[PDB]
């Protein structure tokens, strides 16, 4: 394959999510949905009636689910959240406006996402594609908790005083916005949780959000995939357009990055509804853009496998990194995986490389990282690997506790 | 070696009482186990609780284990509509045990908003290895068991649809137990299925005397007591306890993992000096002493993510033993001694889960007759075996049979 790309989509479960799922049902193609739950207590201000209906056929098809926070912070667009604050933000539109306030109450969002999926589905966990309690993907953000050397965040994603596009409009990445520091500190939360974060590198949406029914004008399937071949290796988080979607910071060349495109899109551009004629003008883009990429060579493939699942009987390289129930790993040295030698805290074939700051066992600190502790934080003067008898708070030849 | 192990657990924390609790446990060279309730940080669960932060932070700091009790100690039950009274109103009317668990769902949920609630008041939280909100949890009124997949038992009488359990005509029949008992017992498989473990207890320090106007003064003396942890080690108390809402009636009696234990439940308030009588200035001396004189007699003390013994390496282990290992409860194939690179796992050919759970899982050795879920659906294993990734419910219909 001369790549694989991931097909996300944000903001269901919605009534639109379902032509979007059988598309890619008749595609042979599984993608990665990143969810809002408020959307199951109709307060979401969409078409929603289906939302459970859309659920349910995302997961009995085998499509990964994601959490993108219960609400997307709309709880931060309004003075008091309830049922209208969903349409009271859209009549403003003051979305990335204060988007992130306080970390605390924005991280609980996610977890309030797990409640309430688990809530109208009882039985979600028994779906080994239920995703919601290890991927995330922060709303109105570009940022990436994927592995102790991947992380990198959105540094103009969201602002304090007013929306982009205006006379004026500012973004320094050295002095962030507000709202963009309480989102960096929600990834370490979630990162903490044991969440891995993704953004993106290309957004399928609008040509042009000026014109009447601008949905209709989501770009076509032979240049999208024009713009996934640009964006191959190309380090194009950091060159997408427009501002409040770059990862300035983002590694390029990182390897797990590598001939890898991450498309995100929104399930509601594929509705004939508010937005235009979504589904008449945009379904069978979708479908022709599935059949294109995979004859021009690329394979799709769903955001719990992009880093890699470890896999008995393949050769590693020292410095590779791989998946574990949940846990990422890199290897400590070159060697093929047996069965009785996988991952884990105590390997010496592997070290955790999760995207956390929290102390943990197993880790291959580096001077220079800061460390949680028994709430405390602690500076690492010396570099080594974590173990039981090695606790920040009994080690000062390798920590310093900061003030 | 030791006469016994003794887990000294504490329920329904936070509150000012448990600072001092605390206090007598450090001095007295022992770590507890703190099943708490949240709503006690938000000022609503009626005790004195000013100081219920700083009790978290005490425990945690102290390096004892806290475990979820669930948000509001299931009060959403005992009244028409929650809210900052309702803690209060179940109070004044004394009818905790009645309809104490209906909706296994929204049950079941509280122990996450617990979860949100202990990360809100306390950030740092999950940098203490000794939070165990998201591992270790024990039900309200109710003697209860998820400790492996043949370790689990409910209390059958625990709750009721009517009468309380001293009013006349009040009838128990564990065989067709009450709505209130059935929905408990739902919640216990949901936590399970979230990882959780649950315990219940073998003997409960309270009060000897409910009718006198102090009750807290007649809590058991210091060597009565400890003549009850003699009576209940390896004499299957759970079976036997009074009264008949604590009793685990179908308890494991003589199973491995529980033999030469005994955990003790007590209640932080009764050793207050408050409402109940004069908890702190009679009762904290019992505690005192009973943790002597039980050291004196050769119990050791222990908390509950040890009652489960974690894998470590070195140690010899034999076919059919349990540990825990990461949060997972795992089960030895062979004798065979530890080694570093070959931890449990769900690959490993030297242990297989052993989680009390019931959603499909890999690794897991099924009995005949199990009922698993998987994507939505019921299956029953027809065929015991131990299960692997490409023998999924729904693609192997000779090992299960759909429901
Ligand atoms: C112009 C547009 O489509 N805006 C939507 C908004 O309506 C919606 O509530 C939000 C969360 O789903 O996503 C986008 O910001
Ligand atoms: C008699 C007594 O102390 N009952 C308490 C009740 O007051 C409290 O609200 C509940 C939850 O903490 O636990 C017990 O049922
Ligand atoms: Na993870
Ligand atoms: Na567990």
């Amino acid at each position: 394959p001369k790549g694989t790309i991931y097909l996300t989509f944000d903001d269901g479960p919605v009534n639109a999510s379902v032509e979007v799922i059988k598309v890619l049902n008749q595609g042979g193609v599984k993608a990665t949905f990143y969810f809002n739950a408020w959307h199951l207590d109709g307060i979401g201000d969409e078409n929603e009636d289906r939302a459970l209906e859309a659920l349910k056929l995302a997961l009995d098809s085998g499509h990964i689910v994601g959490n993108h926070s219960y609400d997307h912070m709309i709880h931060n667009c309004v003075e008091e959240f309830g049922p209208t604050s969903g349409a009271d933000c859209n009549a403003t539109g003051n979305h990335q406006i204060h988007s992130y306030q306080d970390p605390v109450r924005d991280a609980a969002s996610f977890e309030q996402n797990l409640i309430t999926l688990e809530k109208y589905l009882p039985t979600i966990r028994s779906y080994p594609n239920y995703k919601g309690y290890e991927l995330a993907r922060l709303p109105y953000t570009n940022g990436w908790r994927v592995t102790k050397h991947f992380q990198a965040d959105g540094l103009c994603a969201t602002s304090d005083n007013l929306k982009p596009w205006e006379p004026g409009y500012v973004c320094d990445p050295a002095n962030p916005s507000n709202s963009v520091k309480a989102s960096i500190q929600v990834q370490n939360i979630l990162a903490n949780q044991g969440y891995q974060t993704h953004g993106w590198d290309v957004d399928w949406a609008p040509e042009n959000w000026g014109i009447p029914m601008p949905a209709n004008s989501l770009t076509e399937a032979v240049p999208f995939l024009a713009y996934v071949d640009k964006a191959l290796n190309s380090c194009s988080p950091t060159t997408i357009e427009p501002i409040n979607s770059k990862t300035q910071e983002f590694p390029c060349g990182t390897p797990l990055h590598a001939d890898k495109v991450i498309v995100l899109t929104h399930d509601f551009l594929f509705e004939d509804g508010k937005r235009g004629m979504g589904a008449t003008q945009n379904l069978p883009k979708l479908a022709e853009f599935i059949r294109i990429a995979k004859e021009a060579g690329y394979v799709f493939d769903t955001m719990d496998n992009y880093t890699p699942r470890w896999s008995v009987g393949k050769t590693y390289q020292a410095g590779e990194y791989v998946l574990y129930q949940g846990v990422v790993y890199k290897a400590v040295i070159s060697h093929t995986a047996q069965q009785d030698w996988a991952p884990s805290s105590t390997s010496s074939l592997w070290t955790n490389a999760d995207p956390a700051t929290n102390w943990t066992l197993n880790v291959s600190y580096e001077q220079g990282d800061i460390v949680n502790y028994k709430g405390k934080r602690y500076l690492v003067s010396v570099p080594h690997v974590s173990q039981q008898d090695w606790t920040p708070d009994t080690q000062n030849t390798l920590f310093t506790a900061l003030e």
